[PDB]
């Protein structure tokens, strides 16, 4: 509607849906809340 919510996970122009990586590393792999578009400090 308003916030289109910037950054990489986000859907171009919106919060991306719950589920999306965005922190798997050689020693870490996490996934998107669909809450906000900055990564989560905690495992799926």
């Amino acid at each position: 509607a308003m916030d289109c919510t910037t950054g990489p996970c986000c859907r171009q122009c919106k919060l991306k849906p719950a589920g999306t990586t965005c922190w798997r590393t050689s020693v870490s792999s996490h996934y998107c809340t669909g809450r906000s578009c900055e990564c989560p400090s905690y495992p799926g």
